[PDB]
């Protein structure tokens, strides 16, 4: 019965959401820092911030439209019938599931943005000096990079949720505390911090193509974690639309 398109003008379509943060992947990994390409230093790319909140909102809005269904869903369907309150403990473990990774995925993304946003700023403390040496303001990109250390955003979890099977799910990438509070790792945001110098350095094309390849590991490393949760984020996606589909089964079974 339920089918995709069924779906998709319920105003369910995963398809946004996921293409949304996708194309907020595929901007970050378009960042780089200034290099020697082809007898020339090429500055870094500029990243485009708006991209990051398009993909926060959309996913804000495919929750909210997922729930308005799983609602619509559930009030239809409404000694003893064991179906009624199967299904019914299951509609309470996907609207969970809904908020939960709508909430991970929006934090997660302001922390990749405020990422792309640094890789971009740093592009003006980074220059060549001759055309064997570059010059780099190690100091004022740290600072740049400890900003974004200290206003890491905060999530909380959906009241009530399996905390222990949260961070087995979510990853070394973050981190949850008794409370689900969830916080993010800075592990890759300090190795990078820590890889910078003195304001004022100049170092040899070697000496910084060493660094830059270090560095550039790093955020890589961070676009996978993104990545990774992304596509953890979609077999949501994709179990939703299988519990609709199962719900509308049942109703239809149902009734009568």
């Amino acid at each position: 019965a339920m089918t995709d398109d069924d779906l998709r003008a319920a105003g369910v379509d995963r398809r946004v959401p996921e293409q949304k943060l996708g194309a907020a992947i595929d901007e970050f990994a378009s960042l780089r820092l200034p290099d020697r390409i082809d007898g020339r230093f090429v500055d870094g790319r500029r990243a485009n911030l708006t991209v990051f909140d398009d993909a926060r909102v959309a996913v804000r809005g495919h929750a909210r439209a997922q729930r308005n269904l799983l609602e619509r869903l559930e009030t239809e369907l409404l000694q003893p019938d064991p179906i009624l309150q199967g299904l019914v403990d299951v509609i309470g473990q996907g609207k969970s599931d809904i908020d939960a990774y709508a909430t991970i995925v929006e934090g997660l993304t302001k922390y990749f943005q405020s990422v792309a946003d640094v890789m971009s700023k740093l592009q003006d403390y980074i220059s060549a000096k001759d055309d064997k040496n570059m010059k780099i303001d190690g100091g004022k990109i740290k600072a740049l990079i400890q900003q974004v250390i200290d206003h890491l955003p905060t999530m909380q979890l959906p009241k009530g949720a399996d905390i222990a099977r949260w961070r087995k799910e979510l990853g070394d990438a973050v981190s949850i505390s008794d409370s689900g509070v969830v916080t993010i790792n800075p592990d890759k945001l300090i190795k990078m911090r820590d890889s910078l110098p003195p304001d004022g350095t100049v170092w040899d094309t070697a000496r910084y193509q060493a660094w830059n390849t270090a560095f550039s590991g790093q955020k890589d490393n961070i676009q996978n974690d993104v990545q990774t949760l992304v596509e953890k984020y979609s077999h949501q996606n994709s179990n939703f639309d299988n519990l609709v589909k199962v719900l509308s089964g049942a109703i239809s079974t149902l009734t009568d």
